[PDB]
């Protein structure tokens, strides 16, 4: 329509592309042009060029790639680099056609105005990430804020003309299920459609396929095609992309694309979730919707029960607790036998490849609901017996079970303050010296997490501590633990929660 998108090819990254590393290490000249020439044949405008990687000299790098593309392709390169002296070589054997990727404010003015300086005297475009010394702008208030200090000093210290900016308000993925990161698509879109407004005249570029990371190929493809196009309608001019995997609208299915769009902006409905949903329009073995409903509710409601946990079903969950404590069911039997037992079906397929990490996630979200709406229906006997210090160590995720521990000591007259995860031996510390508990609680799951722990007691040892702790977890045994005496001699091994309860009893003198 108004004019069309440059698209410039994101292949020849060292970051993004495991193909292109290797045959940058490997010195593979041969294959690397082949992939470039590939990349405009397939309908690229131009070339993203990014050879920087841990523990490489990027200039070395450099000298050596940029003379054979300098004269084996027409197309612009968009350098993709922190190092000035970088974006100098490359302004050296590319006169004319060079587009400089990052300039910003992350390390404030001065990194920003030494890259400026050099798209202005080389006559290059510029691209402006919307990042400034608070970080990266997440929300629209936000990229518009950063965007329009950047824009004053761009157009008025270095004098560079509109027509050589293109503002990348960020790409964020989508795709990983956290509730935190849901609207970062939206919110810059929504930037995108203000600034292209408030400043005429500016291009906008975004990295596309990072919107989708993690997902199946044809569900990228199309999550990828349709944020481009929605990005495009607001006035996006260039876009990182794989030219050769991009879809026009015209030619993706009316279910595909309207669930893309529940996704990128975030249209939670009742009863749907538009990343599963966009997920499994991908998968084949497809049931009657209705069919699988049918058998679904024709479970018995304990085996129902289990079945929303796996299937990760919220709606009409409080609807079966509800009539499951009307019959002769207690809170922890349910717990500890159909939901735990979801849990643990959830484990296994996914340790078998058959379940993708969101719908465990999912899983995990159905199981912490329908504990929230069983704890006041659960026996709350005692008060004040003594206080636990509770966490997952460092690198450690899982918490289901921490929490478990959390309710029931709770409920058993313990107090309970839970850090949460991935906490430090510093941070648990710090805690048991404010709260003077009189016992820290450690989880992890991983083999990893348990050499953390030995280090978490070799580290308190050190530093003089002698109070109970009580670790627990998957891969620790109780044998292990009896090792780590040798250490640090209070510690405890814990199969379940109700052990844990039991120590603290032991513990507290009950
Ligand atoms: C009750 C609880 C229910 N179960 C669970 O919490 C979940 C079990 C499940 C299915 C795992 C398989 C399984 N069958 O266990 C699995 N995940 Co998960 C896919 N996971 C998750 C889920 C957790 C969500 C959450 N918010 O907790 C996540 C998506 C975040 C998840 C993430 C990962 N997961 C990953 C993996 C690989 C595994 N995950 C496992 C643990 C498992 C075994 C499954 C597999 N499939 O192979 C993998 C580990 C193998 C191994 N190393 O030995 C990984 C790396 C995947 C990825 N590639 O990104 C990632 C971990 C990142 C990291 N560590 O940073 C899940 C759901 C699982 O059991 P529990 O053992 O934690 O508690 C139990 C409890 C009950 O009474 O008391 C005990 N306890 C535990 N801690 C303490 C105590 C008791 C006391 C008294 C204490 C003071 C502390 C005792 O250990």
């Amino acid at each position: 329509q108004e004019a069309s998108l440059f698209l410039v090819g994101e292949r020849l990254n060292a970051t993004g592309s495991k193909r292109f590393r290797e045959m940058l290490f490997a010195r593979d000249l041969e294959g690397i042009l082949a992939l470039a020439r590939e990349q405009v044949e397939e309908g690229a405008h131009a070339l993203d060029l990014s050879v920087a990687w841990t523990g490489r000299d990027e200039l070395e790098d450099l000298r050596w790639l940029l003379p054979h593309l300098a004269t084996a392709l027409t197309v612009p390169v968009m350098v993709d680099s922190t190092s000035p002296e970088a974006m100098e070589l490359a302004l050296k054997y590319l006169p004319g056609r060079v587009l400089l990727n990052s300039a910003n404010l992350e390390d404030g003015l001065e990194r920003f105005d030494r890259v400026a300086s050099l798209a202005k005297a080389h006559g290059a475009a510029l691209v402006v990430l919307a990042i400034d010394e608070k970080g990266m702008a997440k929300t629209r208030e936000e990229k518009v804020r950063v965007a329009l200090r950047m824009y004053e000093r761009l157009t008025e210290h270095h004098g560079l003309r509109p027509e050589d900016l293109l503002f990348d308000l960020l790409t964020f993925p989508i795709t990983q299920g956290d509730e935190e990161s849901r609207p970062l698509a939206k919110e810059t879109l929504l930037a995108m459609e203000e600034l292209r407004e408030r400043l005429p005249g500016v291009g906008f570029v975004l990295g596309v396929s990072n919107v989708s990371f993690g997902l199946k190929p044809r569900a990228r493809r199309v999550l990828n095609s349709v944020f481009l196009d929605e990005a495009r309608k607001r006035g996006l001019t260039a876009a990182i992309v794989d030219a050769g995997k991009i879809l026009p609208i015209s030619q993706i299915p009316e279910e595909a694309y309207a669930l893309a769009l529940d996704l990128i902006y975030d249209r939670r409905k009742e009863g749907f979730d538009p990343l599963l949903a966009f997920m499994a329009y991908f998968e084949a073995h497809k049931e009657d919707p209705g069919k699988r409903e049918d058998a679904f509710l024709a479970l018995p409601l304990l085996e129902r029960l289990k079945r929303r946990v796996v299937e990760g079903r919220k709606q009409g969950l409080e609807a079966d607790l509800e009539e499951a404590l009307k019959a002769g069911h207690k809170p922890l039997d349910l717990i500890n036998g159909p939901l735990l037992a979801g849990m643990k079906e959830v484990g296994d397929l996914f340790g078998a490849g058959k379940m993708q990490l969101p719908f465990v996630l999912q899983a995990a979200e159905v199981m912490k609901r329908a504990v929230a709406y069983l704890e006041p229906h659960m026996e709350k006997k005692g008060e004040g017996k003594g206080t636990l210090v509770l966490a997952t160590v460092k690198g450690a995720v899982h918490d289901i079970g921490k929490n478990l521990v959390d309710i029931i000591l709770s409920n058993n007259g313990y107090r309970v303050v839970n850090l949460g995860i991935k906490v430090p031996i510093e941070e648990i510390l710090k805690a048991v010296e404010a709260h003077k508990p009189h016992a820290v609680g450690m989880s992890g799951l991983l083999v990893k997490s348990t050499l953390v722990m030995k280090e978490n007691l070799e580290y308190m040892r050190d530093r003089g501590y002698t109070l109970p702790v009580i670790l627990g977890g998957a891969a620790l045994t109780r044998s292990y633990v009896e090792e780590l005496r040798a250490i640090y001699p209070n510690v405890y091994y814990a199969e379940d929660a109700f052990e844990g309860l039991r120590l603290m009893e032991e513990l507290t003198g009950h």
